[PDB]
């Protein structure tokens, strides 16, 4: 209902760091000027940044109700198109902009000079969306609901389509019960949808990225990211 909220809330909650288990010991408030651009350092740090989400947001995902009775190559499928942009989209939310601190989904928190060689210009981007996101002060529950939306979603290839646009809805009806319930029976609803095309239009800048990457070819991507690029290049 209801029990779906507080299933995708609790979801939620379990997948990521508590604010004690945070770990600053890498974290550098004044980064030095670094003699260099992109060396096998940052880049084998940005898919180790990647690679620590792939077990969490595959056990997260299991969690949401009606996510494990899709058919096993249906949840396979949402999963990978769906990872850099929950990846992106957990990322923003938990990191504080303000601050240039990104935290990610094992507790590391990170300056943002500290992983832009690795990333790139998309680590501006991600915090552009990360500001906006934040200045929509989106309450945990309704995030839980969006998280879920950005994986439970029409993509092709699907075999049970339908059944996936079923359970878009119940979550997405359970995400308007919520925003009417603080709000009670428009503007702030379709706000938070909004950002979902946001979302995937800024992942764009992740494949990007990783072509960018495998073209130079300093470190290889590990064979599941490289998996995950190449599955969702629609050509």
């Amino acid at each position: 209902p209801a029990n779906l909220l507080t299933s995708l809330v609790r979801a939620h909650l379990d997948s990521g760091p508590s604010t004690a288990k945070l770990d600053y010991s890498k974290f550098q408030e004044l980064v030095l000027p670094h003699f260099g651009k992109e060396d096998a350092g940052d880049v084998q740090q940005f898919y180790d940044l990647l690679s620590g989400s792939l077990e969490v947001i595959r056990k997260w995902a299991e969690k949401i109700p009606g996510f494990a009775e899709l058919s096993p190559a249906d949840q396979d499928l949402l999963l990978e198109s769906a990872f850099l942009e929950l990846f992106i989209w957990r990322l923003a939310y938990r990191s504080k902009p303000g601050e240039g601190k990104l935290i990610f989904c094992s507790g590391l928190v990170l300056h943002r000079l500290q992983c832009a060689r690795g990333f790139g210009d998309w680590i501006d981007s991600i915090l552009a969306f990360s500001r906006s996101l934040h200045s929509l002060l989106v309450d945990v529950p309704a995030f839980a609901c969006l998280s879920a939306l950005v994986l439970i979603t029409d993509r092709h290839g699907l075999q049970e389509p339908r059944r996936v646009e079923e359970l878009q809805n119940r979550i997405a009806s359970c995400l308007k019960e919520h925003v009417a319930a603080v709000a009670g029976e428009a503007s702030c609803l379709s706000r938070l949808l909004g950002k979902l095309p946001e979302l995937r239009t800024l992942c764009t800048q992740g494949l990007q990225r990783i072509f960018y990457l495998k073209l130079e070819d300093l470190v290889p991507p590990p064979p599941i990211i490289d998996k995950i690029f190449m599955d969702t290049l629609p050509f």
